[PDB]
Order: C-alpha cells, then structure tokens, then sequence
C-alpha cells in the first residue's frame, strides 16, 4: 500500500475530532468509553484501558492524531469477518474488477423486482460514492455497509 492521500488524512483528521469531543487534539480512556457505550458496549475499565496501552507505547496517557492514524492502520490489518464482507462485494461485483458499477447494483435489483429510476439507485450510491466516480470502490464498500 502507498501512504495515505492528502484527502484520507483529511477524512481521518474529522474523524479524529469526532473522537475527540474537547477538541484538544488527544482521545482518552473516557472518551474511548464515551464512543463504545454509544455503540452500546459496556467493556470492562480495564479493557478500555488496554485499548490505550497497546497504542500508547509512549506512556503519556493518551491517542494523539497518529496513534489514531496507528489505531486505523490496524484495522487495515486481515479480520474473520472480512470474509463475509469480501463475498457480499463478489455478489455485487460480477465481473471482478474491484468496483461496484451502478449498472451492476441494478442487475441484482432488477432481478429482485424493485423498480427503481437510474436517479433513484444514483442517490443509493450517492451515500458511498466519495470520489465520484458513479461506482462503489472497495472502500467505499465498507463506508456503504457500516451505514442502512
Ligand atoms: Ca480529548
Ligand atoms: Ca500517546
Ligand atoms: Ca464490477
Ligand atoms: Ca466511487
């Protein structure tokens, strides 16, 4: 992989700020908490704490913006639940070339019976097409199905 477009940093430093709830350039434990129980998720003080330590190998206490950097570079690491992420994209894309084309998308909808206009599936694709491109990238695959 190359390194991260100026446009990547830029999505990755609003991230960092939506983290960040003081704006003061830092993520604690508490704001880490903070995020996971709006997700619903009640881990142990300790676990969250760990979920520090494994990045903080500097000891001052908190992720700063390229240890978030760091925190996202190990989620670009290989996962078991990728798989299944992997073969949904195959579904869609049919010809294997990477991307999702909205002609390809509305294969699988025409076959599903929905009845749709080219604008209307334009919109849906709208919400994970970052570049513009009028496809889904892998990328912007995942972005699609983290939302509904
Ligand atoms: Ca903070
Ligand atoms: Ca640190
Ligand atoms: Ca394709
Ligand atoms: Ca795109």
């Amino acid at each position: 992989a190359d390194q991260l477009t100026e446009e990547q940093i830029a999505e990755f430093k609003e991230a960092f700020s939506l983290f960040d709830k003081d704006g003061d350039g830092t993520i604690t434990t508490k704001e880490l908490g903070t995020v996971m129980r709006s997700l619903g998720q009640n881990p142990t003080e300790a676990e969250l704490q760990d979920m520090i330590i494994e990045v903080d190998a500097d000891g001052n206490g908190t992720i700063d913006f390229p240890e978030f950097l760091t925190m996202m570079a190990r989620k670009m690491k290989d996962t078991d639940s990728e798989e299944e992420i992997r073969e949904a994209f195959r579904v869609f894309d049919k010809d294997g070339n990477g991307y999702i084309s909205a002609a390809e998308l509305r294969h699988v909808m025409t076959n599903l019976g929905e009845k749709l206009t080219d604008e209307e599936v334009d919109e849906m694709i709208r919400e994970a097409d970052i570049d513009g491109d009028g496809q889904v990238n892998y990328e912007e695959f995942v972005q699609m199905m983290t939302a509904k």
